């Protein structure tokens, strides 16, 4: 499979250099690379020649950050200081292994417990840390976008699905089952070639058991089974501080630096046996930067 | 014929190598293209001109691939007791060289009449397994899960096979099954294409019952079971595999049908005269001593 | 009429030796272009201006070789070797006389009867010999193919319809009556010649089927229109495919023989065909 | 089982007595009533009971000639009738198929419940069908029904008349099961078993009713499974410019003759019921007739 020679001329290698430098500065969106270099995109508009090249430059920027390019490296760049550090210790929850669970994750490395589910009462941040996550892949969606008939649609293309407040009904349980176990569409097994694997990573957060499948006017658990064998649970009962305010990159990266530095000893023990909770907090191998 | 005394120019030559290229390498989707070489695919999207060429050199090396060079010759290749399709062919009770040698022959449409093979057995036998390595061999393959569930037979022409999963035969499309199971081209396949006639796709199916007997409401009929017989050719899988074997490789199945190749085709000519129904299994003589 | 003074440049000259060379290869289908000349149609297909000019070339090679030229032509390139002979021969019907109609009727010289019928029982061959001149036409399409009610779709452009196995439905005999009498197309007048049909079948095409019922309202028109040819005798299965070469040179061989005998039949055109005439058969046909 | 102990009025002794007089006099329909008595029937219709009773009437007596009747009983020197005289031009035996027409009407025959005259027009397909149709109480013909619905209100009827019929790929289903005396489902919802009504049919066709019409073309899928429950007569002799319209009385002397004489030489073609109906065996042509 060694590459077609093509030696091409310096129209071309422009467009290649302008298409790395979409993807080198995170400019995936029109409205993004009109906020951020105004004067190429008035010069790239000139013409219709040179409209078609953004239209041609923005798609393919888009697959290599999808496809081309791991999307723990958008992630990875004192530690007792980060917030979601701090957040996650209110929880009771052990920092390093949710940190180095989310990269294994991220990258679809979990096997089929794709899905991640936040649960918990109001204002315990649940949502505060799904949208820190979402805002450092290159590109995100959600399930509240999408139409109400068909919210399973737009998936390609698309590093992480956000699915806020979130509600399973039994008229679309055949659908959430196979995007929340990472199975491929049937779209993208007749759009790519046969069984593929892309999928995409989900992030949930809910006020209430989602196990429950609401059909009719009746609370069902005829798939309570099936579902759990999909998800990891975390319980967020504690409820935060009023003014800790929005978290940023530069806390999740910062959070995230510390976590991929240790030992994969203390994951890949459990990570043998996928469980549906989480294990907490275990003062016999907390680490020490923590105690 | 004597081909038309056109010469083309540098770019129409470099168009050609491309096209002869993408045959080479196996790529014929856009996805393929860009997860093989992203380099050339930029160059060719940084204009108009280039956004066209790349459909059109798709479109013809698809062609080339499908109709301009058997299909076969995709499978031969430019420890025989080892491979796995043996042991799995051997614990199923049927012999390696008569399995290897009739693929040969229905990848190629040369069986006549009897264009399908059928798997059938209980779960976990390995029916799914080797149906799936024969795919991964050939350019271009579709499985009938992917369409409508009304219009199953949707994107048939252009394909090198034809996989069809657990599936069962509804009345309601009985009519359009018996035409690919067939062999016979699908009505509008002349027309867009002249000619009264344009051969079929081979087709696998695999199945845990009896599809022979169409479903017709809530109800099961037998009036279609006598014309499937001479359209297929059975398998039983009758052994329950260990979790121990893996999924097939391409590699594995290459080097089962070289060998079958270049094996004599006698015990192959002696059933091929009058095909049947059900394939024959093993014979405890005529097991060659490369496999005994 | 004097033609106009336009010169043309070296590219329009190219394609207008391409349209000769496409005429005269009989490649009128895209599929027919990659099967015989893979290599120029890479060539073509590099861009725009290339793809263009397939599509042009394919439609005037189309309507030169329909329009602009005698079908017959196309058609003409031991007489008792050849397969069609003798099997006209077993039908008891004159391999002259029929194959000087064929060339007639194919040139739309034989007035209201413009299609041909051949009736007899099942497997007799009948199929066999429609389809080989099918095949030795230019172009040639199938009613079959069509939309089961809207059988008649794009019938102009082809050199030979073929209707096999066909019924008429009472619910489009009016559209029937036009066709099969080579009265052209109300749609053909209004953008802007009749296309012959032959058909094949078991039963009696007269009857229209009207419900659940037939009926013989229509059996009187249909009459003049057609010709009725009678293939008894069972096909041994030896035979095989007919080759377009036995078609070639049995329709050659006819072409040159003296035409005033199918004259005298031609002065009134029965609907049934006339058999073998013992005092009339040729020597070499013996 | 024993009849109920009850006791009816004077008033239903004369409905019942009403219901025997109609299925006595083969009146079945209103316009029949009207015909042959109206005294009666102005009489019935002066209120509401009485117009009740003749519907009520009407349905009882159908019902009674229909099912609780064998219709042979309806049907029941021969040289000068003139169905004879057709038979023996088309080189038929006139008691041979007789005495078919007799375990047909039945429903004895077993799955060969539908006959089939075929030939060229004006042979006389059509009357000696209509003349079997007129003498039994009540027939239905296909033609009268909806084009999309063939066979609607077939149950009741004690013969189904198709008169140059063809087959519908769409309608080919429902012919197989009507053709072959198969029940319809209809009655089986609404009787309770799963074989009751049973219909003899009678079809009268100028062409091969075998091949099944298809789109705008013929096929042949369905040959084999009409022709197991089918019998054929070719009716291939040409007929006067006469042969006046045939009529009950002329139906049913032929049908006495034929029950009369010796019923052996029947079931020994029963034993497997042919497809084409054998012809003229001139050595064993009965006395009387040669
Ligand atoms: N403007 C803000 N943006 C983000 N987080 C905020 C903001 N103001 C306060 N917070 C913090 O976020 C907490 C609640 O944020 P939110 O993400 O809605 O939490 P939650 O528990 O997921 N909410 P709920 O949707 O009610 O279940 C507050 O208690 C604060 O600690
Ligand atoms: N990717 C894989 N993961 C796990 N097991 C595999 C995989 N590929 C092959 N196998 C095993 O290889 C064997 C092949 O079985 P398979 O062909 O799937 O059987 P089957 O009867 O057709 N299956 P089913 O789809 O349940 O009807 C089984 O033992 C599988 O467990
Ligand atoms: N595909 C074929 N290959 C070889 N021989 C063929 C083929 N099709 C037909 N024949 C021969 O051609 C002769 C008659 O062919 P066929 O087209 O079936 O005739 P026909 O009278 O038109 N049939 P039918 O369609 O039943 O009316 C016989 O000798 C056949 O053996
Ligand atoms: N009104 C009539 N009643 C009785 N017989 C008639 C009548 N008119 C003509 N006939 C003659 O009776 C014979 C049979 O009549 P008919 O029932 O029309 O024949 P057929 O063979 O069933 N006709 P067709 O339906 O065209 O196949 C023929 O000799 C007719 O000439
Ligand atoms: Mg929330
Ligand atoms: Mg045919
Ligand atoms: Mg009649």
């Amino acid at each position: 499979v060694v590459p077609f020679n093509g030696k091409g001329t310096k129209a071309s290698i422009k467009f290649q250099t302008m298409v790395n430098w979409l993807c080198e500065n995170r400019v995936f969106t029109e409205d993004k690379w009109k906020l951020v270099d105004f004067n190429q995109y008035t010069l790239l508009s000139s013409s219709h020649s040179g409209s078609f090249q953004i239209q041609s430059a923005l798609k393919l920027a888009i697959y290599k950050a999808t496809n081309l390019v791991p999307t723990s490296t958008f992630l990875l760049h004192c530690i007792k200081d980060n917030k979601i550090v701090k957040l996650l210790l209110c929880q009771n929850y052990d920092p390093l292994l949710v940190g180095q669970h989310v990269l294994k994750w991220i990258d679809k490395k979990c096997g089929k417990k794709n899905t991640l589910w936040f649960y918990g009462p109001p204002s315990t941040g649940k949502t505060n840390l799904a949208m820190a996550i979402a805002k450092s892949v290159p590109v995100y969606g959600m399930v509240n976008w999408n139409n109400e008939n068909f919210p399973f649609n737009d998936v390609a293309g698309k590093s992480l699905v956000v699915w806020d407040e979130g509600i399973i009904k039994s008229t679309i349980v055949e659908a959430a089952k196979a995007i929340l176990g990472g199975q491929p569409t049937r779209v993208d097994q007749k759009m790519r070639g046969s069984v593929a694997v892309p999928g995409v990573p989900v992030v949930i957060t809910s006020n209430g058991d989602i196990t429950f499948v609401v059909s009719g006017n009746t609370t069902t658990t005829v798939h309570a089974k099936a579902l759990k064998e999909r998800m990891v649970k975390l319980n967020f009962t504690v409820r935060c501080s009023p003014d800790m305010g929005l978290l940023t990159e530069a806390d999740v990266q910062q959070w995230l630096t510390w976590c991929n530095a240790q030992s994969w000893d203390h994951y890949e023990n459990w990570a043998i046996n996928y469980t549906f909770d989480f294990p907490g907090i275990n003062a016999d191998a907390l680490h020490p930067d923590l105690q």
